[PDB]
């Protein structure tokens, strides 16, 4: 599909693990007509890392929703190796970033419409039976002012066929800041722990990623930042437990922090759906308008 000698490399976007992301020119007339297009790339090729970058590529060319990002098709050498996905640009970059950058003219009805439109893609991952488990406002893409997208599939999981959740403890560094508690004491992955990590995203829409107030940073001062390696996450779960929660974000009303902190429920089945969570999100959104 994509030719190796038609990429254009450009610039880096971004590097998490275990590979990273490229800002490309796919030119094949060699005119500077292509269009700009976001190549992921693993960064050591590892049959087992191989294995699941290609079932990340099946999941998100099974993925066609306005709030996903788009994928555009594959490139290889010549083999398996130097496998490449390339996925369609966008320009503004992860929510994270665009947030903090327009925080002075993105008023509070604003971060409701990419509520909505993130509970509405993670409700099409969840009819797909897909977990994403990394959801955070660093995955989530901005094509412009209007919408957003989902970014990043690297740790979506498909739930086994007879079962609801996905057991898996992956080497590396985890986000435990954002995972539900049974996620930390059991790897146990769901679509109701995705609701804990959504209401974890709600948060930091409504801190405007102020550093100070960034879920590990919260939770670090909570905990007691003297805490070392295996302490941290067996302190969070300890904190968790008992209903140690991120604090109501400076100017966040009482029904959004009300949002939050029901996703951070201890108990699993007593989480809210996306489909509820989109229907208050609009409730509220419709009544600031
Ligand atoms: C698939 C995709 C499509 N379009 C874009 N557009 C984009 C991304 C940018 F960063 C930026 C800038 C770059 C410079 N600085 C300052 C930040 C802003 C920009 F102008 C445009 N990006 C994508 N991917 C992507 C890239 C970079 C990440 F950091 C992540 N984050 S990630 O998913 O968690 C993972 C890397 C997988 C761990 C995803």
């Amino acid at each position: 599909q994509f030719e190796e000698r038609h990429l254009k490399f450009l610039q880096q976007l971004g590097k998490g693990n275990f590979g990273s992301v490229e800002m490309c020119r796919y030119d094949p007339l060699q005119d500077n007509t292509g269009e700009v297009v976001a190549v992921k790339k693993l960064q050591h090729s590892t049959e087992e890392h191989l294995r699941d970058f290609e079932r990340e590529i099946e999941i998100l060319k099974s993925l066609q929703h306005d709030n996903i990002v788009k994928y555009k098709g594959v490139c290889y050498s010549a083999g398996r190796r130097n496998l490449k996905l390339i996925m369609e640009y966008l320009p503004y970059g992860s929510l994270r970033d665009y947030l903090q950058k327009h925080k002075e003219r993105i008023d509070h009805i604003k971060l409701l419409q990419y509520t909505s439109q993130i509970c509405k893609g993670m409700e099409y991952l969840g009819t797909k039976r897909y977990i994403h488990r990394d959801l955070a406002t660093r995955n989530i893409l901005v094509e412009n002012e209007n919408r957003v997208k989902i970014g990043d599939f690297g740790l979506t999981k498909v739930l086994p066929q007879d079962k609801e959740y996905y057991k898996v403890k992956e080497p590396g560094e985890s986000p435990i800041f954002w995972y539900a508690p049974e996620s930390l004491t059991e790897s146990k992955f769901s679509v109701a722990s995705d609701v804990w990590s959504f209401g974890v995203v709600l948060y930091e829409l409504f801190t405007y990623i102020e550093k100070s107030k960034s879920p590990p940073a919260e939770f670090m001062r909570m905990i007691g930042n003297d805490k070392q390696g295996q302490m941290i996450v067996f302190h969070l779960i300890e904190l968790l437990k008992n209903n140690g929660r991120l604090p109501r974000p400076d100017g966040c009303p009482d029904e959004i922090y009300m949002i939050m902190t029901e996703c951070w429920n201890n108990n699993v089945n007593q989480r809210p759906s996306f489909r509820d969570l989109a229907l208050r999100v609009d409730q509220i959104r419709d009544n600031m308008a």
